[PDB]
């Protein structure tokens, strides 16, 4: 893939520490994506790269007078409209729970508000796939209950093997 060709190439080609964090940061961000599309596509679910929640009300509400409702403009990975239900969708990549936490916290502060005023019965879902051992966890009851199982076959190595490279050619630095 030329995913992996373009990020070795960046990687061989870079010299300072800033431009090689834009490079991790950009890694990381792929391996969240390429888990996010992988799932979508197991489960049939339209693959989005964020949704704005002004986006996310209007599909579920389209008679909605946004101008009326303090919308915080939060930008989730996804969502699925049950036709009685929403369920805000995050895709996570990582061995530990810390960013599943500050994400949770987040989204139900922030988006469940304004979801309870426009009468939209909501549920923050997040979904982990850890990166070493490739098991799922699932933040989200309405989500386990349509989707008991994730047929999904995830490999992050190509990722682990140019973060790896990443970080060893900057061992000595900050
Ligand atoms: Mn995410």
């Amino acid at each position: 893939d030329p995913m992996y060709e373009q990020f070795l190439q960046r990687i061989q080609a870079v010299r300072t520490a800033t431009v090689a964090k834009d490079i991790s940061a950009d890694i990381l961000e792929a391996r969240h994506d390429y888990f996010g599309r992988e799932l979508c596509r197991a489960l049939d679910i339209e693959y989005r790269n964020a949704v704005l929640l002004d986006e996310i009300i209007l599909d579920v509400y389209p008679g909605v007078n946004l101008m009326e409702y303090n919308v915080p403009h939060v930008t989730p990975d996804n969502y699925i409209w049950t036709g009685d239900m929403l369920l805000i969708l995050d895709y996570k990549v990582s061995v530990g729970h810390d960013s599943t936490e500050v994400t949770y916290k987040k989204y139900t502060t922030l988006i469940l508000p304004v979801m309870q005023e426009i009468g939209i019965n909501t549920e923050i879902c997040i979904i982990r796939a850890n990166p070493v051992t490739n098991q799922i966890s699932i933040v989200g009851e309405q989500f386990k209950r349509l989707f008991p199982t994730i047929p999904v076959e995830l490999n992050f190595a190509r990722f682990f093997e140019l973060r790896k490279m990443l970080l060893d050619k900057f061992a000595d630095d900050e």
